[PDB]
């Protein structure tokens, strides 16, 4: 049974270590999700197109180093 | 518009960062949701007990120090 959801990950696993001390294993499915929003419809195309290159490699030192 | 979504937060804020750096400023809706699961349905008052008692002070010493 899925007992709550919490917004804040530390705070739904401090309530999940606490329980373990009292013997009651809980688990967590955390889903993560970051919507990345432009407001300048203009500059679509552009961002898509940068999207695709950092995309094939997000690790790229062009990221890291920005 | 909504341009896409990444799971990890870090990788989103790369993108935004490096854009940033382009001239175009995105911006995150981070939508954060840790569910809590119990596999053993005879915890679940136990657990629901305490819940209570957590979302009352969720930083209270008995949490933070377990």
């Amino acid at each position: 049974l899925m007992i709550t959801s919490f917004a804040n990950p530390r705070v739904a696993q401090a309530f999940v270590d606490y329980m373990a001390t009292q013997g009651v294993i809980l688990t967590i499915q955390q889903h993560n999700q970051s919507d990345v929003w432009l407001a300048d419809e203009s500059q679509a195309e552009r961002v898509r197109a940068e999207l695709a290159r950092f995309l094939e490699n997000p690790a790229d030192p062009r990221y890291l180093a920005a």
